[PDB]
This record gives C-alpha cells, structure tokens and sequence, in this order.
C-alpha cells in the first residue's frame, strides 16, 4: 500500500466513513487524468488505490468528497472538497498516508510518508 | 498589548463568541494562580488581558472554556477546555489563537515584533 | 471586501509573508479562469482581491503557493500548494485562513454578516 | 485498549517517536494524580497506559511533552506541552484515541471514541 487516505470526523469524534476519493495524475501535457477513485470504509481508511508499479514518479492530486459527506450528516458545509496536491516518488518508492480531519467550516491535512 | 486571544468556530464558520478566557501564572509553589480572564467579544477576540508591565518572562496557562460554549450550542463537546501553556521571552506581542470543534481544536501562537 | 486571505507560518509562528495567492472562478465549460492574485503583505494578509459587484454566486478556487514559501526558506515541504475551493452563496464577508507546516495544513473560512 | 495517544511530526512527515505522555485522573478533592505513562513508539503511537477495569469514569489529563520533542531536534518552540483534557466513561466504557498534530508554533489535537 504505497498510498492511503484516512478521513476523521471531527464533529462527531469517529473515522468519516464512506467519503469518496479521487485520485489524479498530472499528464505529460499538464492536464489532470484520473489516477484511482475509492471509498473510505467503516475506519475511515481507504486502501488498495494502487500499486508500487503503477505509482509511477509524478504530480498527485487527492480530492476527498468533503461536501457530499456533510450534507448526507445535515450540514452545509464550506468547502465542495479537501484537496491535497504533492509530488510522489520523485527521489524512488516511498509510502504515503494522506489524513484529513473534518469539521464543516475547516479541514486540516497532514501527510506522513515513509522509506519502506 | 502583549496578550490577545482570539477563538473560531469550526462548526459554524464564525467567530466563537462569549467564551470565557482564563490566564494563569505558574508561581512560586509551583502552583497556577489566576492572572488575568474575559469573554471573547463579537469578533471572537479578547484584547487588554494584561500590560506590558505586569507580563514579565515566566511560564503562562491560558484556558479557554470550551465545553460551556459547545453546551450552550446544544454540541456534546469532548473537551473540559483548550489549554495553552507557554512561557513568555523578552527579545513581542503574542496572538494566541484557537480553532474549535466539538472533538477537535488547533491551536497557534503568533509571536511579532515592535 | 467581500474575500479576503489570511496566510501563517507554524514553523516560525509568524505571518507568512510574499506568498502568492491566486484565484479562479470555474466558467461555463467548467474549466478554472483566472479571477484575482496578489501576495500575502507583512501580516500575512491579502486584501483588495475583489469586489461585492465583481464576486457573484459561484465556485471559487483559492491557491496558495505554499511550495514556494517553504523552499525560500530552505525547508523541504510536501505539497505542491493548498487549495480552497467554495461556493459563494448570497445570503456576506468570507475570510480564507491557511495555517502552513511543511506537511501540514490546516484551513478556516469565517463568513460573516454586515 | 481503552485509551490510545498518537503523535505525529507536521515538520517532518512522519510519526513523532519518543515523545513522553504523562496521564493524570482528577481526584475527590479535584487535585491531579497520576494515572499512567509512557512514551510514543516508531510509529508514533502509545499503547497500553491502561486497563478497562482500571480507566473509572472521571476527568483526565493528558500531557504530551512536546517541548522537549522539538528541542531534541533543535527547534525552540512555542508551549510547554500538548494538554488535552476530558471526561472519560461516564456513559459506561469507551476506547479513547487522543492524536496530536505537532508543529513548532502550533499543534491539532482529535479525538475519536467508540463504542466496543
């Protein structure tokens, strides 16, 4: 699992679940292409977006389906996504863990990335 | 003013009004004693918590009360209060400010210069 | 001043300073327009971008080049830059906050009423 | 595990290691005593401060030493700690994961409780 996302609500204390992902590539003519798309489970966690292989070196983009999530729990929420944009294995492999936590007005993202 | 806290609202994309602020400082026994408090204003702010006379170097605790405010909104609130603990270093004007949810706050200081 | 950016620095705990913000409006064949840019000024603010006449309902997508900023100051930072992306909806005075670590962000809106 | 303590480096991107956490229970005549401690793993991650039987309902204080962390690393930084305060299983028994963001001027702290 070179990436994974993990989404917290916290307005409610618990993992997010059932947010959608999307993943895209930036192509060799700058463009976004879609890279992988997936759903968080039950521990707010999304695994299996991709390979080793297929993560080649380039620009990512990470967009979380933010506003879809608040307004299915009530909420008008601010934002229509959380979007997380990073290079990745620009100098090899690494492993990457995205996390956002939540709240309607306000989200905050950290990245933790590690040489397996 | 060397002091100023300021609290948002996370939940409603606003100022965190009414909130009150507790300071301490850590005296001789160690123990805290109570140095300065209020409520954030209209704009979520708390200005004129001490002077620069009486804020000499030393540790600080400044507590914000959090759970009254959430309580007050009808949010079961995780939280007793937010605290910020520090230590004051003359070289300075400290913002010290708190972004609330019913599980969650960051917190940040920004420290200037006259 | 109906949008107004707010860039800190948790490294240093300071305004960011002379970081670049741009912003898009998304047009009719749903791609992102360039609507208004500046840089953040010493307090880590950006006034002046637009105007109530100017600023109608709509998605908005602020940029803030944060890669940048980090490499100025010889610290390696993860993103390429932070995103913001909202609708204005009539109802209002929207006030963007970023506050920036080198693998962090954590972002605010504050929307509030003359 | 009822309760958990995570911690994580936002300068580095990568789990906060090392980072000592000390537990405090209010008492009858509402002094702090120690309730447990420990020290955050290679993941970031604390386990094992307690037990169910020994986690009674009533208000805790969790102290992340955060300022010893970042002058380890060469960083003077702005608070003496992370404190986070709570009460604890007054609903009958939960499991408690308490996560801190670290950043030299500034830190995020979440908590996720379930229902086992």
């Amino acid at each position: 699992c070179p990436l994974m996302v993990k989404v917290l609500d916290a307005v409610r204390g618990s993992p997010a679940i059932n947010v959608a992902v999307h993943v895209f590539g930036k192509a060799a003519d700058d463009t976004w292409e879609p890279f992988a798309s997936g759903k968080t489970s039950e521990s707010g966690e999304l695994h299996g977006l991709t390979t080793e292989e297929e993560f080649v070196e380039g620009i990512y983009k990470v967009e979380i389906d933010t506003k879809s999530y608040w307004k299915a729990l009530g909420i008008s929420p601010f934002h229509e996504h959380a979007e997380v944009v990073f290079t990745a294995n620009d100098s090899g492999p690494r492993r990457y863990t995205i996390a956002a936590l939540l709240s309607p007005y306000s989200y905050s993202t950290m990245a933790v990335v590690t040489n397996p």
